[PDB]
Formats: C-alpha cells, structure tokens, sequence
C-alpha cells in the first residue's frame, strides 16, 4: 500500500506510536496507581490487539529506513520470531483482560513489555 | 493518556496517518484498477473501523497544536458533528464491505471521503 519506501517507514512509525500509547497507558493501572476497571482494560486491549498486528507488513522488502536496523531484512526468520512471540504475548494479555483478573493482567503486561524490549534491542537502531 | 499536549498531537497525527493509509489503499480497488477480493476488503475495513474511532479522544481540552484549528475546541458541537458523521459513514462502509458488494462499497467509500474532506476544510489548518 506504499508508493515509496518512506511511506512504509511513516506508516510503521505511526503504528508503533499508537501501539505504544495503548500499551503504556495501562502502566498506572498495572501498578495500582490508577483504578482497575475490567471493562475499560478489556476494551483498550482489544484496540491494542488490532494495532499490534499492523507494523509488520510495513517492513516489506526494500523499505529500509527510519530507525529500523538492516538486520530486520537479512535476518528475516529471526525478526519474524520476535514479532510472532510479541503477538503471542498480546494473545495472553487479551486473555487476561477478557478474564478481568488484575494479577494475570500484571503478569501478561510484563511479558509483553519484555517482548517489546527484546525486539528493540535486536532490531531498532 | 498524554503527559503533555504534544503527546496528544503526536497520537492523533499517527492515528490519522494510519486511518488515511487504510482508507486510501482501497482507492485502486474502488476504481477497478486492482482486483476486488471481498474478504480482503472486509478485513481491511474492520481495521479502518477501529482506527477511525481513535483520533477524537486526542483532541481533549488544552491539546491545541499540530495542524488542528482552534475552532475544534471553541466549536466543540460542530466538530463533534463532523466526527460522528464521519464515523456513521464508516458504519455504512463496513456494511458494504461485509455484504461483499463492489457497487455499494464504491458509493460508501465516496461518502467517507467526502466526510474526510468536509472536516479537513473546517478544522485543519
Ligand atoms: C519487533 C518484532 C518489535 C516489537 C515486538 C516492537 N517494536 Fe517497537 N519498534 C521496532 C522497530 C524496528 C522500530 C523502528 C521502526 C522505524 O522504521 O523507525 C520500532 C519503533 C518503535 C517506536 C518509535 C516509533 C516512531 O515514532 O518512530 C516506539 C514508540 C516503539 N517501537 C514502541 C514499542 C512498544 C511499546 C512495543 C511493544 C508494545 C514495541 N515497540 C514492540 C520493532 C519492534
Ligand atoms: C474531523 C472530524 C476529521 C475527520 C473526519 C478526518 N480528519 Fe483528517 N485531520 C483532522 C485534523 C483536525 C487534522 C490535524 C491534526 C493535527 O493535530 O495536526 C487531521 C489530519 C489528517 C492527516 C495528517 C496527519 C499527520 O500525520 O499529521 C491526514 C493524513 C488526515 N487527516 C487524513 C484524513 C482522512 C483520509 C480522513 C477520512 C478517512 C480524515 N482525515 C478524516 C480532522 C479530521
């Protein structure tokens, strides 16, 4: 869907910005600093689930740029592993949010965050 | 969810960028220049539906900036009308995509585009 590589960069950066907002806005809730409304978090995680599937299609062949390391493309299987692991952890977060269980939400949220950090370390400049 | 007004600006700009990609990538399909796969478009419109609900919460009080005209805030009822009309047209696009009807998709897509343009004219610098 991208006329030039730059367009893919702009898309993924926006997707990741949104993803990050929908994840990080739950921090005060998982820490207990903000109240836990199970329905609010369920709805928010549903949005996060949608967003978290979006960035990966915008790292297609030839879309090198932004802060993406070139190893995303030359190690495609390893990058794909990190993104599928992250998405699998999003599935676990969805299950916790759907269950309305603050303890499971906290644990699942920590797993997601670690998946973000792991891909960041390997694949972001 | 925004620590500073700038954060809201960055969020809405990213949401609108994504929204725009998910809408505009269907242009060649509605024009017949790309093939029409009803399931592909149904799935894409589902993503667009999610995205199209997101920007409005990031124009909260005191989040003036970006290319947002200040009239968004001083004419809140009029801005809200444009966004709800746009979202209602997204509902019509969803129905067309769910029905797998290229004719209805084309018409619904044109209505959505006109809603984008109308808000742009009134509320974007
Ligand atoms: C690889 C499988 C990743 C996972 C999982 C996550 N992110 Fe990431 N992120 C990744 C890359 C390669 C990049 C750079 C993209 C580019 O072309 O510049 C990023 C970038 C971000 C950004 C900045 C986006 C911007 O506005 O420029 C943010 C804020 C970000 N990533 C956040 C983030 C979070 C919160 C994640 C889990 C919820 C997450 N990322 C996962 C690669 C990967
Ligand atoms: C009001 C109810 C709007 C509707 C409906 C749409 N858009 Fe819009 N858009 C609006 C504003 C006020 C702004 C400026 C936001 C800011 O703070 O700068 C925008 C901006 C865009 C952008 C640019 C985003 C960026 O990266 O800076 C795009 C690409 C855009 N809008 C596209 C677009 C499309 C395709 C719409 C319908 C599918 C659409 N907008 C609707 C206000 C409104």
């Amino acid at each position: 869907q991208f006329a030039k590589p730059e367009d893919a960069v702009k898309y993924r950066q926006s997707a990741l910005t949104l993803m990050a907002s929908h994840f990080g806005r739950m921090t005060p809730v998982v820490k207990g600093q903000a109240p836990y409304d199970a329905a609010q978090i369920k709805a928010n995680v549903e949005v996060l689930k949608t967003l978290s599937a979006l960035p990966w299609a915008a790292f297609g062949p030839g879309t090198e740029g932004g802060d993406a390391r070139p190893e995303i493309w030359s190690d495609a299987a390893s990058f794909k592993q990190k993104q599928q692991a992250f998405q699998d952890n999003i599935v676990k977060l969805s299950a916790a949010a759907d269950a309305g269980d603050l303890d499971k939400l906290r644990a699942a949220f920590g797993d997601v965050g670690a998946s973000c950090k792991a891909c960041h370390a390997a694949y972001r400049k």
